[PDB]
């Protein structure tokens, strides 16, 4: 048995990822319930991880397979989903801090992210191209007044993710967008058939809402 296309939820601790699913719900394997909110009207499951550094792997890998299936535990029956997209979710309050620390731990999970499609995308020991999964990066916490907005949050990840991959190529595959890319820009990874979006938004209080996530990426499923 099959289930719903599933999109992985991925982002640091504090991001609001565990917030995010209870608005999307309220409207190693994975243990979802396919409930309301998703089931009636969303017809697509939203895929929890974990924030911490230690776990990132195992969500990696989904990453690099030509053709990402998750194995579900609704709430025994196991299932197959396919993953269709990715939400990256940050928390842009936190990016504001003039340190520049959260952009750079940020900025490398972030870069992982993309550059596991890009080898996925490459990768072809089957012959055909491997389908489109578009990632969202959703700046969240835009009610928070010092949450820094979606314009230069997009601006922002760019310049560290291309600091990223001149630092490594330094390192005299892993090489983050095109090659002969002189200033690194998500745009350029269209190249791959992969879209990257950058959009704000919030979970709770005052401001933009989810919606448009959610219908960025029904649009793109
Ligand atoms: N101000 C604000 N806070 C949020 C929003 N979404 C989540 N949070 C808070 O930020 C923290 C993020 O926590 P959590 O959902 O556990 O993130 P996780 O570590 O990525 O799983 C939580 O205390 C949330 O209550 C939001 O839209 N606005
Ligand atoms: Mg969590």
């Amino acid at each position: 048995y099959t289930t719903l296309p599933s999109v992985l939820l991925i982002g640091p601790s504090g991001a609001g990822k565990t917030a995010l699913l209870t608005l999307f719900e309220r409207g190693t394997s994975y243990k979802v319930d396919l409930d309301a909110a998703g089931a009636t009207a969303r017809k697509f499951l939203l895929i929890d991880t974990p924030g911490h550094p230690k776990l990132r792997g195992t969500t990696l890998q989904h990453l690099l397979n030509p053709s990402p299936s998750l194995t579900i535990i609704p709430t025994s029956d196991p299932y197959k989903s396919k993953l269709k997209a990715v939400i990256f979710l940050l928390d842009a309050a936190a990016l504001a801090d003039s340190d520049g620390d959260y952009l750079s731990q940020t900025a490398s999970y972030l870069y992982d992210v993309l550059l596991s499609l890009q080898k996925r995308f490459h990768s072809r020991k089957n012959s055909r191209a491997p389908s489109s999964i578009p990632v969202l990066i959703a700046a969240n916490k835009q009610d928070l007044f010092t949450a820094v907005p979606a314009s230069l949050v997009k601006s922002r990840l760019e310049h560290e993710l291309g600091r990223i991959r001149k630092t490594r190529q330094k390192g005299l595959e892993g090489w983050l967008g095109a090659v002969g890319s002189k200033e690194f820009k998500f745009e350029e990874m269209m190249e791959f058939d992969m879209e990257v979006e950058v959009m704000g938004g919030n979970v709770i209080g005052d401001g933009p809402g989810a919606e448009r996530w959610w219908r960025w990426i029904g649009e793109r499923i």
